[PDB]
């Protein structure tokens, strides 16, 4: 009940600060301050229990659905800016980027993937540090697909900047358009992903059998700022291990074939 106030007072922050960095590039420094804050918020043990304690499921599920959709918009905006800004010539992070930029390599796991493995990101975003990450320190060959083309297109400019001479390629294809679907041996999700378990189930029969996939979720109050984890069809995809961080924003789901 006395949290219910905070999330309201997050949910109209980054309302008016979305709205207020598109008109004018002078209110990013508040957003990313902002952003700062809420990843700094959500691992926070008090709160936490405060978030955990409040019930009333209708009005509770209805402001983390509304707080996930403009965090959203401000994850995409806040990697628009920091693309934008490499490319005029200037590196940069925050708490929010240095918070996820982390573990990034041993989401899957430590030494999982090789240089012949090939890697597919499910929304790249216009800063793709995934891909990049991943194809410099393994050295494979790693695919990434967006809706949005203003992220397909600085991601290709971001990585022509890091990681030029590294097999990178970023398109706004489908999982059922991609040609080589069935040489993919590890796929990312990332966690603000709204169709992302929509899109898991597709690409079962898309996919070889020794595939696995790394869905990035968060629940309980990291739910205010990630898409939740989900149960999947029996028979199908199997969950090996739930991988919480409970120092990073998110968290990692693993899934294998059941057989
Ligand atoms: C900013 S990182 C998150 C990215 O995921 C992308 N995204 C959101 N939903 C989907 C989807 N269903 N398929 C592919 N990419 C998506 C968004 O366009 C954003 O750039
Ligand atoms: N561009 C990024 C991909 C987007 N990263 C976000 C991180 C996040 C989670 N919650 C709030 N922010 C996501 O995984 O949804 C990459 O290359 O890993």
């Amino acid at each position: 009940n006395e949290i219910k106030l905070i999330l309201q007072q997050y949910l109209e922050k980054f309302e008016a600060h979305y709205e207020r960095v598109l008109q004018d590039d002078q209110y990013i420094e508040a957003l990313e301050t902002l952003m700062d804050d809420y990843s700094e918020f959500i691992l926070n043990p008090i709160y936490e229990q405060q978030f955990n304690a409040w019930r009333d499921v209708e009005e509770k599920a209805q402001l983390i659905k509304s707080l996930q959709y403009i965090t959203a918009q401000c994850v995409k905006q806040v990697e628009v800016i920091r693309a934008r800004r490499l490319l005029d010539g200037q590196a940069s992070t925050t708490g929010y980027f240095d918070n996820i930029e982390h573990c990034i390599d041993e989401e899957f796991g430590q030494c999982s993937i090789t240089s012949n493995d090939k890697l597919l990101l499910v929304g790249s975003g216009a800063y793709p540090m995934t891909l990049i990450q991943v194809a410099k320190e393994t050295g494979a060959s790693v695919i990434g697909i967006d809706i949005d083309p203003q992220a397909v297109d600085l991601g290709r400019r971001i990585v022509n900047v890091l990681a030029p001479n590294e097999d990178i390629t970023i398109t706004d294809q489908k999982v059922s358009e991609l040609k080589d679907i069935k040489d993919v041996t590890h796929i990312i999700f990332s966690s603000t992903i709204p169709l992302k378990y929509s899109i898991l189930e597709e690409l079962y029969d898309l996919t070889n059998e020794n595939v696995v996939v790394a869905m990035r979720f968060g629940d309980g109050i990291k739910a205010i700022f990630n898409y939740p984890s989900q149960e999947t069809a029996e028979d199908k995809w199997q969950c090996v291990n739930k991988h919480m961080r409970p120092q990073q924003i998110f968290d990692i789901a693993l899934y294998k074939k059941a057989a």
